[PDB]
């Protein structure tokens, strides 16, 4: 159970490369801890499997180098992550961010595009809902929209993640929507949720007036306001927040859309490691002083929440690790698991300080990005990249001919630390994920 | 610790997917060991990334199933492998098995293709010839010719894997060939280092004859047996020998280059998933009942190598599972991983009922096959197949528009059984592996 996992010196002299001091026997055996968990941080980065923490890692750290917060997690483990087919309820080898979302946080195997509901349709209740009956305080930050899957299956069930709001629930999940006595879209379920910090993007959505209820006519940033829910929309405004809690339940709504991602690079291209010359990302020159990033979102929140006395269950997520590896754009993507790290140390910094806290990092499913040969010539899309060592690292996505990457099914990494992280050593499901939560928090 | 990790019921119900019957917590920490081992098994998949475990367990035990053998080891952990230029001595992320190899097991850095040297070309001593000088029993099968780079690695210091007989040598490492008063070929080497029990392929490179030394004029088969080496070539005489040591070490040649796959199946096309019909797997009818299994050689090596109170070390490879993934042939590498999975049965059973030993199981490096929607377009081989549970899952191969699909840099899961273990957990390097067993046994 070590902090310092970088090679320890010349990686070309005997033993040089070594990330290990000493033997961790002992310092395993004293990380391993089943005592109770006051708070859980659960760090998910969309789209983030093994070949997306190392390419990330060799660019920005160097291939001997180390994540400081990612890969500083002691206990860690590979879990499994299929969908089920709706209608044979047969595994589905490749899933998507809802039907993985659910299960973590439900417990419960579900179609891909499934928010909170079984293959039945039937919904089930998250561990946020959960903590929330117990008496602890609730925390949802993503950099994506709000009513995209990730952070919408802690609070919504909707048979349909394209259910954003009151207008698309009614033709793709009518029996969803309000009118038809349903409990609402996604926006809609998420203000009614009420966690106590909700922070990300998708102001958009909150555009859509209702059609039923008490706040029909009303827009549903109307209704958020008509509600109690304090609502703030940059840096400045969040850092301003003194307090939340369900009589001042905090909405952030920093973008229209998703978030703006870290980092500006050009997207891979046929035969573009050979083509075109190697790349260095560079700041993305649109991404605005006073939109807040997800270390901050995670510091602020963690802050407010730990104002609790019976503890808190913060979700955080970035988001667009995922959505860049679909685009096919190494900057973006290696921008958004750097901003990630940020996150994690922020969220490892407090729990080694607070001592009942249980962090864990891992991804919702496997995506597309290979770490390849220079020299490849590949039938896909390929980009050369200058890291951190001086040498060159290329990036292939060979997995599909349309405009969009594809997810993959490969079994990925799970790491934790703080009470209760030895139940995420081995191979395990996505859905023990949940069980661990609900066991960790006493939640049963 | 848990030796089922199999969905608890129906995978369609809340919990019936989970793999975990409780909390790991103590039973976790009843397996962190730090007494010395007294034997080691380190088994290597090559080519064996988290993605071709997965996809071999769909296929063969089902999303839900569970390798009791490979999956069945208690601590796991992710480790890198990046090999290094050998001129700039600049880390090249994509390792070559030569340069992998080397690194477990010399316990420094090199350049793809070189076995048992540093950049600089200075020879290291291996863990074999280690474990060999403080008077352990050494072992080294492998389903592959024992000249290739992984088997190689353990007995051989050369600057080329080419480098395989004295006529090879001579013209591609001429600093090496015996004439120029070089240490000699691989398979020279291998016959040097006399390891108590090694058993593979490769006969046809025995054909040769030295151009130099003692044994000058006979061909390399006639110096093995002059120097008192006990030769089999088939399952019949394997099975009927008792003994092995360095007055009678063992040599099987049960194959003229590598030994045969288990499985037949097509290989995978362009447009594979949708042009054409899923595929059912079947038995290699090429493969003679005459021809040993890896478990068969992986036993039998126990139990001579068993006879050593001292304690004794064992490598076992699955090669060909490496080998398909280039050949893009779904079939042949899954048969591959599920034969490698026996052997590791075989480790686990014997470490059980020994409990003085370290067992080992993780892969070179990652490598090309993803599993992916079967709906998928993509522009690389594909191929659909019918798993076990009766659905239907497809892989692709996209790295390369070659006729071999590249290896890739994507760090891979490393996992244990036994003392010292524990040094597998968290993030670690490869040349850490080294480290751990030297320690392990003592060989300090
Ligand atoms: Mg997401
Ligand atoms: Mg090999
Ligand atoms: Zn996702
Ligand atoms: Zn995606
Ligand atoms: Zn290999
Ligand atoms: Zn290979």
């Amino acid at each position: 159970v070590l902090e310092n996992r970088a090679a320890q010196g010349n990686i070309t002299a005997p033993g040089g490369a070594r990330r290990l001091t000493g033997d961790q026997t002992a310092a395993l055996r004293n990380s391993l801890s089943d005592k109770p968990a006051k708070n859980i941080i659960l760090l998910i980065g969309d789209g983030m499997g093994d070949s997306e923490i190392t390419a990330a890692r060799n660019y920005a750290e160097g291939a001997g180098g180390f994540f400081k917060g990612i890969d500083a997690l002691p206990l860690t483990g590979q879990y499994t992550h299929y969908a089920l087919n709706k209608k044979t309820g047969k595994p589905d080898y490749v899933t998507d961010s809802a039907a993985s979302a659910t299960a973590w946080s439900t417990g419960v195997k579900t179609y891909n595009g499934a928010l909170g509901v079984d293959i039945h349709e039937k919904d089930h209740p998250t561990i946020l809902e959960m903590a929330k009956a117990a008496g602890l305080a609730t925390g949802n930050v993503s950099t994506a929209e709000l009513q995209d899957a990730t952070p919408a299956a802690l609070v919504a069930h909707v048979t349909s993640r394209k259910c954003y709001g009151p207008s698309a629930t009614s033709q793709k999940c009518p029996g969803n929507a309000l009118e038809k006595g349903g409990k609402g879209s996604i926006t809609e379920q998420l203000l009614n949720a009420r966690a106590d910090v909700t922070l990300g993007g998708g102001a958009k959505t909150f555009a859509e007036t209702a059609t039923a209820g008490e706040w029909q006519g009303k827009t549903l940033r109307e209704e958020a306001e008509a509600r109690g829910y304090q609502l703030v929309s940059d840096a400045a405004s969040l850092n301003s927040v003194t307090e939340a809690n369900q009589q001042k339940p905090l909405l952030g709504l920093f973008a229209d859309g998703n978030m703006p991602v870290r980092w500006l690079g050009p997207k891979a291209t046929y035969h573009g490691n050979i083509d075109k010359p190697a790349v260095t990302c560079t700041p993305n020159p649109q991404r605005n002083d006073s939109v807040p990033t997800l270390a901050q979102m995670t510091d602020k929140a963690i802050e407010l929440l730990s104002k609790n006395e019976k503890g808190f269950f913060l979700q955080v997520e970035g988001a667009s690790i995922d959505k860049q590896n679909h685009a096919a754009n190494p900057c973006g993507q290696i921008g958004e698991t750097v901003d990630l790290d940020e996150a994690v140390q922020r969220a490892l910094e407090f729990a080694k300080k607070e001592g009942n806290t249980l962090v864990i990092v891992t991804a919702d499913h496997a995506h597309a990005s290979q770490i390849v040969a220079p020299d490849t010539k590949a039938p896909g899309l390929t980009q050369a990249l200058n890291t951190k060592d001086g040498a060159v690292m290329v990036m292939s996505y060979g997995n599909s001919e349309e405009d969009s990457q594809e997810h993959t099914g490969s079994q990925l990494r799970i790491a934790a630390y703080g009470p209760h992280a030895a139940n995420v050593v081995g191979l395990t499901d996505q859905t023990d994920l949940f069980y661990t939560m609900k066991a960790a928090l006493g939640l049963k």
